[PDB]
């Protein structure tokens, strides 16, 4: 029976549907009993650089409302020295929770989801944004269509140190090799991570998921003598897409515009 205020509008909280550190997403009702998702971000421990990164992300979310329907709808927000409340569309489910529950994926739904992701990421690239942290958790299914939730500009978030909280989070399964060699990030970096998502939607695992030692996994990702397996499948076009996305040299790696003109995305059945 809890509520919150956003720009002098009262929302009733139904349940928590997400959490990242102390940040939370609530399923809510407005006065007209219409459903929304409110994303809460805590600014209390944020320094000026972190605060600016959140402001920048909101600015882009706002601007790109016009430029694409492959980006989550933002209806309203309140920003104060203590917090950010964002009133967003309540989607069916995030892609990661969907992939967890699904035994196998329909070839036509995989193809459609792939095209949505490419279009969403191509949009942010056209505005000079490289996400650099793409995985299934960054995409929302809305009426059988995928939308990007965030742009990856903000790198920090207050940890969860109170709820009955996990330090063992943050996979490197989708991380591209050029990011590790620099330790050179470009739009090609997002192609690799998207490649890893499609590879999971095809074979039921990410390319290096079997390597449980994180140091061994990072070595394998940059090791050209570590051959990524592409088992034979009926969809030879899909096989080809995955080999093009998962080239270790970013200069040899396929671009998103080329991917959007590939037979896999363009030719159906
Ligand atoms: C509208 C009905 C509803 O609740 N939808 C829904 C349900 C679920 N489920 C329910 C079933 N369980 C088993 C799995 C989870 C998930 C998601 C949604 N819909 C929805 N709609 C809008 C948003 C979100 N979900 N959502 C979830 C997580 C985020 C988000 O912003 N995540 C991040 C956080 C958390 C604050 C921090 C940092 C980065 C990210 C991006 C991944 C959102 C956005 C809005």
């Amino acid at each position: 029976f809890q509520s919150m205020s956003v720009k002098g509008r009262i929302y009733s909280i139904l349940k928590q549907i997400g959490s990242g550190g102390s940040s939370k997403v609530f399923q809510v009702l407005n006065e007209k009993k219409q459903i929304y998702a409110i994303k809460y971000v805590n600014l209390e421990e944020a320094d000026n650089q972190t605060l600016d990164s959140y402001r920048n992300e909101i600015a882009y979310l706002n601007k790109l409302q016009q430029h694409s329907d492959k980006i989550i709808r933002l209806y309203d927000y309140e920003i104060t020295d203590q917090y950010i409340y964002m009133v967003m569309e309540c989607g069916n489910i995030d892609l990661n929770s969907w992939l967890k529950k699904k035994k196998s994926i329909d070839p036509w739904e995989r193809k459609s989801y792939w095209k949505n992701m490419l279009e969403a990421v191509h949009t942010i690239h056209q505005h000079g944004i490289v996400h650099s942290d793409l995985k299934p958790a960054n995409f929302l299914i809305v009426d059988g269509m995928l939308k990007l939730i965030d742009f990856g500009i903000a790198n920090q978030m207050q940890p969860d140190t109170t709820s009955v909280k996990d330090s063992q989070v943050g996979t490197v399964n989708y991380m591209p090799p050029e990011a590790i060699k620099d330790m050179k990030i470009s739009p090609k970096s997002d192609v690799w991570s998207l490649g890893c998502i499609l590879y999971y939607m095809t074979y039921g695992k990410t390319p290096f998921q079997q390597i449980i030692n994180q140091i061994s996994k990072l070595h394998a990702i940059i090791d050209p003598n570590h051959e990524i397996e592409f088992p034979d499948i009926p969809e030879k076009d899909l096989q080809d897409v995955l080999k093009c996305c998962l080239k270790r040299d970013p200069k040899q790696r396929i671009s998103i515009p080329e991917l959007l003109a590939h037979p896999y995305v363009q030719i159906q059945t």
